[PDB]
Order: structure tokens, then sequence, then C-alpha cells
């Protein structure tokens, strides 16, 4: 809530003692303390007894006034008590709120909260100050009265009076205590008015800080979402290439396998598992020596079946291999020189021709392998990039997570300050609807009217609606008065008028008042209530209407009722007779006192 609202409506009043010194009818209102020094003006026996009667009956009057004057002080005192209960409740809260180092603002509100409570307490303290003044005034009168007696000695006289004067003055001081006191009150309220504006000022100031903070956050958000696009694309342009590579490699390794499976190929891959062989039939012819002259028909074979040897060949000559791995060195192995030389050359040609073969074969796998690895080393090159795209994109997705987080917080923050900022205004303006109410009440029905209205809200606040039967009992007593006065056509008007109420239309006022007066719960059969209220003014039954009231308001608080009646008076005409009858009936459910004042002003 943050506001008090009980203040601003019904601030301390402090009404001074209405006197009227007595002008005794006995013995010429003379008093024995009156000048007599050089005369004889003596009070006869009857003169005295009479004077005694007057003074007696009179004192009694001040006496009754006083007893009832106390009672009021008493209830006040009770309210002072509660007023204090709060001051404490609040104060206590403030301290811990500081023990935790709550936000300057939380505390600023709390302080302002204890302030109003404090003002409240002081409020009642002032009201007490007045009652006491009254008791003093009554007293000095009591004495003054007793100071005329005529049964006393001029001594006792002059003393009784001196006493009275001393007392009346005290009373007068009392008067000045309250008044100053009553001024102070307002002198403090003003500070509240200041203290609240500070609150409102800084309240908006904070709002802004959030409004602008959530601004960067929004301009950030967009930018982030922009960046997201870019990166999301770059990941593509990367992955796009990633495939080209993998495709290249796929085709490459494809090629390698091909070259690795050539019959000769396999031998490069494995001499032993797949020996590389080659042979050629030669029809060598010899001449000269008839012992060998002919045509030798042989078959030159050669085979490679070992890494050791395969390597050597690829790295040497056939002739060499022939001469260094086989150690077939001298071509001449037999008596047939020509043949032996020709055969050898043939034997060697093989190695030469197989070498060329396994050789080329090697190269084929060679070229492929460089291809392969080149592709295999561009794919990787590319994958490094893919990471540095996906990762990069993700990092951004994180800030997305974080901006949204930072923002939501802020959203909430602003909403909250808003609901709080609103309520204040709502309760403020409300506190202004009621003030604006009581006044026009003064303008249409004059003085007595407002004073009643308030005094009704005066009790009410804190007390629950009175028991039905106990309620009717009060009204029935004030029956032939509240109906005596003026109730002719007026009655039929008051009724028909009451009936014609559009709950729908007056609903809002009820909501404003309730707040302005302190009730916030829930009404329930208002459409009916009013209706019953009507029939009630026609048939003077009163019971069901009274019974109904016990059953319309949540906490059964009088405060809501008053708020209700305030609404009905705001959606009709009725007039001074009407205002009366209502306040009167309603009062008989809050407190009998209100009725007296009701029946006493019209």
């Amino acid at each position: 809530e943050i506001m008090a609202v009980d203040i601003y409506v019904n601030p301390p009043r402090v009404d001074v003692f209405h006197g009227t010194p007595p002008a005794w009818s006995s013995f010429g209102n003379k008093t024995i303390w009156g000048g007599n020094e050089w005369v004889d003006d003596s009070p006869t026996r009857s003169d005295i007894e009479k004077r005694d009667k007057e003074i007696t009956a009179y004192k009694n009057t001040l006496s009754a006034q006083q007893k009832e004057n106390e009672n009021k002080r008493t209830e006040a005192g009770k309210r002072l008590s509660a007023a204090i209960a709060a001051r404490e409740k609040d104060e206590n809260t403030l301290k811990t709120l500081r023990a935790g180092n709550a936000d300057a603002a939380d505390i600023t509100r709390q302080e302002f909260r204890l302030l109003q409570a404090e003002l409240r307490e002081y409020g009642f303290r002032t009201e007490i100050a007045g009652y006491d003044a009254l008791r003093l005034h009554t007293e000095s009168r009591m004495l003054f009265a007793d100071a005329d007696s005529l049964r006393i000695s001029p001594r006792e006289a002059r003393s009784l009076i001196e006493q009275a004067e001393k007392r009346q003055k005290d009373a007068q001081n009392a008067d000045k205590k309250a008044a100053d006191m009553l001024a102070e009150y307002e002198r403090r309220k003003g500070i509240l008015d200041t203290r609240l504006s500070e609150l409102e000022k800084n309240g908006g100031a904070a709002l802004a800080v959030l409004d602008a903070q959530q601004a960067r956050l929004l301009g950030q958000q967009t930018r982030n979402d922009r960046a997201i696009s870019e990166a999301r694309n770059k990941l593509s342009s990367v992955t796009e290439s990633l495939n080209t590579a993998r495709n290249a490699l796929t085709r490459a390794e494809q090629q390698l396998t091909q070259q690795k499976n050539t019959p000769d190929g396999k031998t490069i891959v494995s001499p032993e598992k797949f020996p590389g062989r080659s042979s050629t039939n030669d029809s060598i012819v010899v001449s000269g020596d008839p012992r060998f002259a002919g045509t030798i028909k042989i078959t030159t074979s050669a085979v490679i079946d070992n890494r050791a040897n395969l390597n050597y060949l690829l790295s040497h000559s056939g002739l060499d291999y022939k001469r260094n791995i086989l150690n077939d060195r001298n071509p001449v192995v037999t008596e047939d020189v020509e043949g032996d030389k020709k055969i050898y050359n043939a034997e060697v040609a093989e190695w030469d021709k197989l070498r060329q073969r396994l050789l080329d074969a090697r190269n084929k796998i060679t070229s492929a392998e460089s291809a392969v690895n080149s592709a295999r080393n561009n794919l990787s090159a590319r994958t490094n990039e893919q990471k540095h795209a996906n990762d990069a994109l993700n990092a951004l997705l994180k800030e997305k997570e974080n901006i949204r987080n930072q923002l939501s917080g802020i959203n909430q923050k602003i909403a909250e300050e808003k609901r709080k900022q609103d309520e204040l205004k709502a309760t403020k303006d409300a506190i202004n609807f009621t003030t604006e109410f009581l006044k026009s009440v003064s303008e249409k029905y004059g003085a007595k009217a407002e004073q009643l209205a308030r005094e009704m809200a005066g009790q009410a606040k804190g007390k629950k609606i009175r028991n039905v039967e106990e309620a009717l009992k009060t009204y029935e007593k004030y029956r032939a008065d509240i109906n005596k006065k003026i109730n002719a056509k007026d009655r039929a008007a008051i009724a028909a008028a009451l009936e014609s109420v559009k709950l729908s239309d007056i609903s809002s006022n009820l909501n404003r008042f309730s707040r302005g007066l302190g009730y916030a719960g829930k009404f329930t059969s208002l459409a009916d209530w009013i209706t019953e209220f009507g029939k009630a003014v026609r048939t003077e039954n009163w019971r069901p209407l009274f019974v109904k009231t016990e059953t319309i308001i949540a906490g059964n608080a009088a405060t809501a009722l008053v708020a209700l009646v305030f609404s009905i008076l705001t959606g009709s005409a009725l007039g001074i007779i009407g205002y009366g009858l209502l306040m009167a009936v309603t009062g008989a459910l809050i407190d009998e006192s209100l009725v007296e004042k009701a029946n006493k002003f019209w």
C-alpha cells in the first residue's frame, strides 16, 4: 500500500469547551465574595437553600458532560494504543531492513511508512490534549459554581474563587497546548507532502534508468541477431567447401586404390604376396663354330618377390641387378662364348624390361598418393575452418541466451516499478475523491453533515459491523424521531430513488472510496442490499435489510459499509432528509453514537 489514507481524512480536530457561566436566579446572582464590605446585603434562609439548588443542579450538568467527555477520551486512548502498535510494527521493520542493507529506495519507502504511522500516533496524542483541556475547563467551572454558595464565609469564598481562576488558567494553558499541538501536526504533514514528492521524483528517475538500460539491451539484441545471420552463412560457405574437399579426397583415394590393384601394382604393394614376373622367348642364333652353330631356343625368366630386391631394381639397372643381386657376372659360363654372350644380353633385357614395368607402376601409386594426401591435407585445412564457424556461431548463440536473460530481468524490473508507481497514484487520487466528497457534502448539506460523515468514518475504521438484533434495538429507539422529523412524501421519494440505482454505474465509486477509507476485501449481494434498503424505506421492516448487511462485506468491517453508503449517496439525490435517514440507518450498525448526531441535525 505505502500510504496511510486514514490520515488526510479525519485529521485531529480538538473542539474547545462551550461554557456559559451561570447567572444565578437566586439572591440576584450576587455571591458572598461580591462587594459587601460596607453594606449588609444579607442572604435570607430561602435565598440560600435556593442558590444551593441552582448550584447543585448545575454542577450535575457539568458532571454528566464530564463523564461522557471522559469516555470519548478513553476510546481515543484506545486508538492511541493501536496507533502505537503500528509505529512499533513499522519501526521494527525499518531496523532489520537496515540490518540487511536493503536498497536505499526500499528503506526510503519504509521510512516514509513509519513517518505516516508516527504522524498518526501524534494525531491521537493531540486529541487527548484537547479532552484534558475540557476536563480542566469543566473543573474551574465546578469550582466557580461552588464559589458562590452563600452558606460560606467570605473567606472560603475568596479562596474558592482564587482556586477556580488558577484552574481556569490551567485550562487555558491546556487550550494553548492542544492548538500548538494541532498546528505542529500540520507542520509535520507538510513535511510528509515533501517526503512523498521526493519519493515520486526519485521513483521516476529510477524508471528511466531501466527504460534506457533496456534500450541498449534492445539495440544490442538486434545487432546480435544481425551477426547471427552473417555467421550462420559463413558456416555454410565453409561446410560447402568442406564437402568439395571430401569429394576430392573420395575421388583421390579412389584413384589410389586403382593404381594399387594393377597386376604390377600389387607387386609394388607386396613382392612376396604377389611376385612381379616377366619373361620373353628369344630365338637366339649362333654362327661360326659348328659345334655350337645354331639357333638356341630358350626362355628368359625373371621374377621379383622381395622388398629388398624390388627396391634395388627400381634403384639400379637390370644389368646391375643381374650383376649384383644374382652375381651372374661373367657372361661366359661355358665353352660357347657367342651363345653365352647372346643369352646373357637376353637374360638382362628381362630385368631391364621388368624394371621399367615395376618402375612405372611405382610412379603411378606415387602420383596418386601425393594427390591423396594433398586432398587429405586440404580437408583438414577446411575442417579447422568449420569449427571456427560453428563455434563462432555458437558463441553468438550464447550472448543471445545472455541478452534475453539480462533483458527479461529488466522487463520484470520495469513492470514492478510500474505497478508500485501506479498504486501510489491510484490511492492518492482516491484519497482525493473522498476529500472532494466530504467537502461537496458540506456545500450541499452544510457543516453538521460533513462532521457526521467523517465521525462515521471516525469509528468504523478498525471496528466490525454491529450485531443485527443489537442494531435494530438502537434504530427502534430512535424510531419516532428519525421518522417524526420530516417524513411525508420524502419517504416515498427516498425509496423510489434508492431503488433506481444502477449498481453498474456506482460500482467504481465504491472501489475508490473503499481504498480512500481503508477497506479492501469483497462485497457480495449489493444489487439486492440496495433493493432491500428500498422496500425497507417503504415497509418500515428494517430487519432483512439489517440482516442482509451482516452478509455483503468480506471482513464484515464497518469501514466498507461506510464506503458503500458513500457510493449510494453519490449515485442519487435524496437531500438533507435523505442524507440523514441513511447515515442514521447505517450508523445503527456501526455505533449508536452516530445515530444521535444523525437525528440531531435535521
